[PDB]
Formats: C-alpha cells, structure tokens, sequence
C-alpha cells in the first residue's frame, strides 16, 4: 500500500517524524507522497523526502495560499521539481471558499501550475472542493498533454467522479469515507470507482478516520492509519485487501513513474 496524501511537514510531527513514518513503515505502507501546498512547505517536503527511503514530494501552490503567486514562483516550482523526489505538481485546484484566496487568484495560479507541469511533462496532484465544473473547465486544454493527474481528497459526486475517471483522472479516498454522518456519499460511489483509478491517502494529520479504534487524544492523524482505511475501502468494495494493495500500489507507480517495495 502507499499514502499519496501525507502533510508531513506539519508542526504536528516536529517531535516524532522519525517515529510516524516508520511507524507507517512497519505497520505495511511501502511508500509516501508528501504533499507542498505552498512554496516554502514544497521546499521542506523535498528536503523531508530526502532523509527518508520510499518518500516523494509535490511542488506547488494551493488555492487558499494562491494569493501569493509571483513572478518568481514558476522558476522556483522548477528549481525544486528537477530534484527526483519531487514527483508531481501541486497541490493545486480550486476551493469555492474564496476568504483566504479570489477565484481569480485561485484560476491564475491553477493554470500557471498546469503550464509548468506540461512543459516539464509532470503529473498534477489536484484539489477541488465544490468548484467541479469551473475546475474542469480551466483543466481541458491542458490534462491531455500531460502523463497524468490525481483528484486527492476527492469528495464529489458519482456523476462527477465518473466525469473524472473519463479523463484519466485519478480517485484520491481518504478516512473521510468512515464518517458515518458525512462520508455517506463518498462510501456509496465508493465500489463504482474504477480500480485502475483508485488512490489511498490519510491526508494526515488530518481526516483522523472516525471508525479508527483506538483513537488517540491528540485526534491526529498519521500514515499509520492507512492500513485501516484500505481494509475498510476494500470491503465496502467487496474486495480481499491484499487485492486491492496492489491494484493502487500500481496506479502510484502508473502515475507518479516512481518504483518502491512490495
């Protein structure tokens, strides 16, 4: 199994990342994709990525941080993806939430991202929280030249997962699907995700899966729990884990041109 959603640079694991991500590793996940979300944190993604082995990072800009998109931004996105950890562009979307960051600047900066990706022939690490249809509006003229492109906490419809997969799109599930009160909608188009286009994540610290027992009092998430999220996703698929471990280990490596240890 691999975590493609883990916000490893949080302040929430200064004292224990050692820990959290062997712990991730002797609980069975093979791999890890920390997620950039601005410039800064893209930078100590890669810098994290380095000091472990089976660690990768993203490199670009969210749409609640994408009101600092400068001139300078795209150079940098470059500077840091040439490095191999960095395996992906993002995390870049859309969030229809527009206090921390305009539509308008939320559009510049996510087709700006979209553009480096195409010119270095990179895959997207996406976002889209309820903004599908503009989302995919601005993706159309670019999603093609590009060798791939994952929705992470994807948590839309059915009719809009379909219209995803129909892209290419690849299906980030989080723990989010184990709230019995608001992951209802995402568990029930659950098995209609293609398995080919399925992709597993905590997005720790946080999404802390609510049927996880036990929990801690620190409510934060971590890789470790991945294990978890796949045996529920797999049965709410009806499928053996074991199965379902190597359908989206190979999707990763299908995306993101990466290899790691099964």
């Amino acid at each position: 199994m691999f975590d493609i959603g883990v916000n490893l640079t949080s302040s929430q694991f200064a004292k224990d990342r050692d820990d959290v991500v062997a712990c991730a590793f002797d609980a069975g996940v093979n791999g890890l994709l920390i997620t950039g979300t601005n410039l800064r944190e893209s930078q100590q993604a890669q810098k994290l990525a380095r000091q472990y082995s089976s660690c990768w990072s993203t490199a670009g800009v969210h749409p609640h941080d994408s009101s600092q998109w400068q001139a300078a931004t795209e150079e940098a996105i470059i500077e840091l993806a040439a490095q191999p950890e960095v395996v992906a562009i993002g995390e870049c979307g859309l969030d229809f939430n527009r206090n921390f960051s305009t539509p308008e600047e939320q559009e510049r900066a996510f087709v700006a991202q979209l553009r480096i990706a195409a010119d270095l022939n990179m895959p997207v690490f996406m976002h889209c929280r309820d903004a599908h249809e503009r989302f995919m509006t601005l993706l159309e003229p670019w999603l093609d030249k590009l060798p791939g492109a994952v929705l992470h906490c994807f948590t839309g419809t059915r009719e809009e997962m379909q219209a995803c997969v129909a892209h290419g799109i690849y299906i980030g599930i989080t723990g989010w699907v184990c709230d019995e009160r608001r992951g209802l909608e995402l568990r029930e188009l659950l098995p209609l995700i293609p398995a080919e286009k399925l992709l597993i994540e905590t997005d720790a610290p946080y999404l802390l899966p609510r049927d996880l027992t036990p929990k801690p009092s620190s409510r934060r998430n971590e890789p470790a729990h991945l294990p978890h999220i796949l045996q529920r996703i797999a049965h709410w698929r009806g499928e053996d884990a074991a199965w379902l471990a190597a359908t989206t280990d190979a999707n990763v490596k299908t995306l993101f041109g990466i290899a790691f240890l099964e």
